[PDB]
């Protein structure tokens, strides 16, 4: 009747104007140093990446007796290249962090030496901080090799030393002496496939490592400085061809990219020994392999997440999942199983003779599951005091939440004659296994969320949902005594925290709803006998801050399984009206839209939606991440099959809760894995959805990666059932005959999810005479970086939900 | 409201009724016989499955289709063919399975053909015998690894024949089962640029040859038979590479591609010739790469493409056609075989057989067509035996006409052994004389498998016209001999394409008009022989005899005085006083008219169903147009999308006036390939006049064209900077629509003729200039729809987006 709303219909050029009204980084990375000064003004000094232009080193000074000020470190300089046009190594690696900011996006700091190394412009860059106060010259390290230099770090036993990767082999270089020098011999593209060093594509883009090397952290004494290193050979990973974004050329470039069920990158990994003198020259080097061969000591291992040394480099580590990462070990690996690699079988045999039958892998820790095995960053070894191992270990697995467990693994030898070969199938006693929190909330363990612990004073301090799923709070523990868990940070808010080395002070960029994020400096006084109960106290902030904030709602389901949902409100709603409904979608895992910290920067177009008087819903459903692994279990196997039932359950509570709700014009809109969703909504609930937009959607699921895929939907060739249900491009002929109801959109040049897949599901649907309407990206990948092509997707937004809603 | 509305159908709707919608020999050779029949018309037919070898029996009435070959089938598994061959298919703009070209041999009676992944052949008539049930071909084996490419028999000897495999000339024995390879250019991708025999994309696309050899037809003896073929050797070194996706879209890889764009390096060419000897049993004993005596390049500078090539009938002479990259300077070379010697590794080696090589040897340049405009390559070049030869000449006139030149062939003498720059006419011969066969305002069709029959006994030329109207082809016969009557021997009101016997006793013709369907009549020429000119031609037998309202051709003269044609596809069941939408359709590139007395029903079925539903559909062959000699073509010089949109304009005021049922305020320009093109010029110049385009297949930017075409007619872009810069329509967003559902645009993602870049780049400008637009994918169609499921849909969203936006 009256009853039903009208958006203002606008012209084209009206909608361009409006959303350009709508456009109309926060400090991250800390470091924090003490500044060893008893009579002068300030305690510490906060170094850290920031804007006003570009990213770039910043620091403030911490009083001793409040805004800080942002004070420069470099003397103007630009760490961008010019157009913003970055190297082909570099753009590719700012996509697998999905890092969207130009400048300094990361760097390495010694603060014995107080040397920051960093990539900037197409090069190398560094420089020393006693404290400065006025900005100075970043020294450009000089090389002799041609291409980009890509992941520096300083070696940390000797800060003269540094390291990087150029043509996929590690190098090493002497920043005070200019001496530059190759460590391995594996590259001379298809023609070459070994690679030392590097992180492979899924590696990064899937199990969230970009590294591939790990210096360790002593030098044995000529002192002799060691490099972990995982050695990788793509011969057998299929070939694909994605556009540059040189479109003139017309040209393509080569990936190796292994589709579910294909190759992975046969993995090893070796040591890069060189020794240096009293002067600094570096005198010799030398290539070390594992005595035995990687592919039969660690059989079973297809991806090596994570590696390391302990504290004394005594031995290394690394973290090793099998193919179904169903199964995940910890290995001790001593410097000493690792001999200098030659093709004199002869020379080789009196290494392998050499080796003394005691030295052996420790298999120290082990996860088992039936959902799937996430890699959580968090493995803390304890330095070896009173033949045994203690290590700190955040293990979703063993509850179904992610919790932190001090845990002693014994190192007993069982004894082996390294020069014959042989074939096992290292597992340790675990001596005990303590649970130092436990319950249905979870510790943060991934993604970058780290632990600090102070051995001093005996705490875990760790980031968890403790208190709330949509609130993310800082919490410390003993790792002695697992008692109480002290809560640091205030609730309402949000936080994303750092501590120092000296645990005497935290930052903390926290968020909400309703409010801009704040970063606050907050210290830790109190009485020193007590310290599980140090007070944090506000000590100083470096940021405070037409938006109509969401509500978060709640609602059970015909599984009373609890599912959380954000609702923007029709800008200036008159109670009575119903409105068109746009439900904006992700539903994959490793995502949760729906928490307690303010939407409005990377959501502004919901709002945007919401001031023209569509009802934007969101809704974290089953399979979402924060939740735990049933929680997130409930795809595995059937994707697509889960996500849509709850969408539909959210969308019908919010229309009974809110009744501003118009459940004839509603609209699903998603990209990545939401356009997946937007496309799935549309087949299996055309009587629910008028409309789909469907962003760079996975169409076949067979045409994706193994590491995602397998993990949830399994190899091909075991989930048949599900790898076809999942697959839109497959049930074209249930997407609708009436024109207008759905809109693809893909950026072209996306080498994640690949174009492919708008381009097969576009070919299936002229096959099964399906209308469609398209949008190209034509300089954009998986995300849009480019701000013209984000006012035109949103004008396109805005338009076809006008004309067909 | 007057205002005609078609009926809003839903998008089933619409698929049903163009579902609806959608519910001839070629290839001829005649051979003489004593019984009932005198002839029999070997041809490629489609009779109502897939192209076919099959026969007619000329009796002394319809001819049936005999079958050729038994239950045999030439097309690969569904239609997937090697990539090769399926590009070889695409540059020929081939949309049949089966067999498509052969080779044919009358004195053995051999047929040779590539079909399903091999060769074939099989034998007939001549010393065998004439079949009379089909036949089983024959495979000839090959111990090669990829495809052979463009199969050809030895004129001197039937025992042998030749093919390219991976880029190389090889020769075979069909009788021996003996191979054996003349050519090593091939060795890998840029590792392996060097090529022989080949003819390079651009050559197909844009000069019209798909083969880089030819054989001689004479065999000389030197103190064993010998037999020669002349080859253009290639060099893509230093020509830019290009990445066009795979129709292996879940294989998610492309293939490279030599793509030379305008302003940018050619294939390094040259012409070398490979002899080989054969014995008494056949055997292949020695083989000879041989090459110019002076490297082709200053033997003969300033040359960029080898058009043409071929022997004299004796093979004292190899001849070629030369043309400058501007395309405005061509010539005609003869290349004695003397004038080759053995390639060779030594400095001293070279010199040796350099120093052996006579004098009086050397290239005649024989003709030499000059052009301010440019130089289109014209096919007819009929040596005589001894230099007498006939020639089209466009330049001379401003027509392509038929010249007799004699050229004088008198040596200079030349020492071979040292290096030599030639002067500016070094080898170019005196011209005797040069009598003009054919003259006026109508060209003599030269291009495109236009071709002469000369009959040396009468002193006879037969040749295709239109000299009675550009609206249709017409046989002709003219003489040589005395340039006098030409006596037309084709029925008028149709368009003719005709085939001559070498007898010149019978000749066929497949021919259709406007309103009627194609027919393929055989007819006898009889006539007293005291007179051969005057010979009636006499109906014999036919092969061929025959919802749609054909539509009605026009002309009208433009306010420069120049007298375009129209078509009109007009609304069915129309009545008087209605003003109807209007879909102007749109071509408008050179090499191509649209508007011409034959029948439009089966290519643009699509025209008259848009007719159908009630929209007025709009043709004009706007200047630039061809089949209206070269002042009429030259008008696009240095100007695309400039000087035809003012015509398409102009000829569509002018259809209001004259019919009175086409409503302005509602017209839509679609075209695809240059129509597309087209499309988004009318969009930018006329927008009061177009109110929706729908591009297919459009060039945006000219810079990402081929030289071949691009250079021809728009220069270098360093020498047009504004022409290059004016017909660029990706250049000219700011001037697209700033309403959306006015603009679609179309692109099949395997296009390697247009790069789907070309829309790529449009949607980047687009998008940069805060545009709307609209956007359909082909994933699985290059320049043009082979697959039918999309072909429909094309035309299903096509009366979707005409409906529910072209409006008011």
């Amino acid at each position: 009747p009256a009853a039903r709303f009208q958006v203002q219909k606008h012209s084209w050029d009206g909608l361009r104007s409006i959303i350009h009204g709508s456009r109309k980084k926060a400090p991250h990375d800390f470091q924090f140093v003490q500044k060893t000064d008893e009579s002068g003004p300030h305690s510490h000094r906060l170094y850290y990446l920031g804007m006003p232009r570009e990213n770039s080193l910043l620091y403030s000074e911490i009083p001793k007796k409040l805004l800080l000020s942002w004070k420069q470190m470099l003397d103007h300089f630009q760490a961008t290249p010019h157009h913003g046009v970055y190297s082909r190594e570099e753009e590719l690696l700012r996509e697998r962090k999905r890092l969207g900011v130009f400048g300094i996006t990361s760097y390495d700091f010694h603060s014995e030496s107080g040397l920051f190394l960093f990539q900037a412009s197409n090069s190398l860059f560094h420089c020393r901080d006693g404290f400065m106060v006025s900005p100075m010259k970043p020294l450009e390290i000089k090389t002799q090799c041609s291409g980009p230099r890509m992941d520096p770090k300083i070696c940390p036993a000797d800060p003269a030393f540094f390291s990087f990767i150029n043509n996929s082999d590690l190098w090493v270089a002497n920043i005070e002496t200019g001496e530059e020098r190759r460590l391995t011999f594996c590259h001379q593209v298809l023609d070459d496939p070994k690679s030392a060093g590097v992180a492979t594509f899924v590696i990064q883009e899937e199990f969230d490592r970009f590294t591939g090397y790990w210096w360790c952290p002593t030098a044995s004494w000529l002192k002799t400085l060691r490099i972990l290193y995982e050695e990788v050979d793509e011969s057998e990973v299929e070939v694909i061809h994605v556009p540059s974004p040189a479109l003139e050329e017309r040209k393509t470039d080569s990936y190796r990219y292994p589709r579910t069920g294909s190759k992975n990158p046969k993995i090893a990994l070796k040591l890069a020994e060189f020794q240096t003198d009293s002067q600094g020259k570096i005198v010799s080097t030398q290539e070390k392999e594992l005595v035995q061969p990687f592919s039969s000591l660690f059989p079973k291992v297809e991806y090596i997440a994570r590696a390391g040394w302990t504290r004394d480099g005594k031995y290394a580590w690394a973290m090793f999942l099998d193919r179904p990462q169903q199964w995940l070990q910890l290995v001790l690996l001593p410097p000493a199983l690792f001999i200098p690699s030659t093709e004199n079988e002869e020379q080789r045999l009196a290494s392998a003779r050499a080796v003394p039958r005691n030295v052996q892998p420790y298999v120290v820790y082990e996860e088992v599951t039936n959902v799937w095995i996430n890699v959580h960053d968090i493995f803390y070894p304890f330095p070896q005091s009173e033949d045994e191992l203690c290590f700190l270990r955040a293990n979703e697995c063993k509850t179904g939440f992610c919790h932190l467990y001090k845990v002693t693994a014994v190192l007993k030898s069982q004894g082996y004659d390294w020069s014959e070969p042989f074939s096992p199938g290292f597992k340790c006693p675990i001596k005990e296994e303590i649970a130092l929190t436990s319950g249905e909330w979870e510790v943060l363990a991934r993604h970058g969320s780290k632990i600090w612990v102070n051995e001093e004073t005996k705490l875990v301090y760790f980031q968890g949902t403790k208190d709330t799923p949509l609130e993310h709070h800082l919490y410390v523990v003993s790792y002695e005594a697992a008692g109480e868990i002290v809560r640091l940070t205030t609730p309402g808010f949000s936080h994303s925290c750092s501590m120092s080395q000296n645990f005497d002070m935290f930052v903390s960029h926290y968020s909400s709803v309703s409010t801009p994020p704040c970063v606050h400096v907050y210290k830790l006084s109190g009485p020193d006998d007590d310290p599980l109960h140090k007070q944090p106290r506000f000590w100083a902030s470096m940021m405070e801050a037409d938006y109509v904030p969401p509500e978060i709602f709640h609602f059970h389901t015909r599984s009373d399984v609890r599912l959380y949902g954000m609702i923007y409100k029709p800008h200036a709603l008159q109670p009575g009206k119903k409105h068109p409904t746009v439900l904006f979608v992700y539903g994959g895992p490793q995502v949760q839209l729906v928490n307690n910290s303010f939407k409005g920067i990377k959501y502004l177009r919901l709002n945007t939606l919401a001031s023209l008087g569509y009802a934007v819903v969101v809704i974290d459903g089953r399979g979402s991440c924060q939740r735990g692994l049933r929680f997130e279990g409930a795809l595995k196997n059937q994707m697509g099959q889960v996500e849509i039932e709850d969408q539909v359950e959210g969308l019908q509570f919010v229309a009974e809760k809110y009744g501003f709700i118009d459940l004839s014009r509603v609209a699903i809109h998603g990209w990545s894995y939401g356009g997946f969703l937007s496309l799935m909504g549309l087949i299996h609930k055309p009587q629910v959805f008028k409309v789909a937009i469907a962003g760079a959607p996975v169409t076949v699921w067979m045409a994706y990666d193994t590491g995602y895929t397998e993990r949830y939907m399994d190899v091909p060739e075991n989930n048949q059932h599900g790898y076809e249900a999942g697959s839109v491009a497959l049930h074209v002929e249930k997407l609708p005959n009436e024109p207008n109801r759905l809109l693809i959109l893909h950026g072209f040049l996306d080498e994640n999810v690949h174009f492919f897949h708008t381009n097969f599901l576009v070919s299936q649907l002229i096959r099964a005479g399906k209308p469609y309407q398209l949008q190209i990206y034509p300089n954009e990948r998986h995300s849009i970086r480019c701000p013209e092509s984000g006012e035109h997707y949103e004008v396109t937004l805005l338009h076809f939900l006008q004309e067909y809603l």
